């Protein structure tokens, strides 16, 4: 699976996304999480 596999934006929040070897990777702040990060860590009611 040597290519690009994040032109679909799959992260969110302002994530950095970069085609890397296999899979890709984003690099996100410590202040948000989620499996792409599209989950913002505010810690509210929920
Ligand atoms: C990509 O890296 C992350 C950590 C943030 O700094 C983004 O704003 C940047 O584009």
């Amino acid at each position: 699976s040597d290519g690009d596999q994040c032109a679909s934006s799959p992260c969110q929040n302002g994530g950095s996304c970069k085609d890397q070897l296999q899979s890709y990777i984003c690099f996100c702040l410590p202040a948000f999480e989620g499996r792409n990060c599209e989950t913002h860590k505010d810690d509210g009611s929920a």
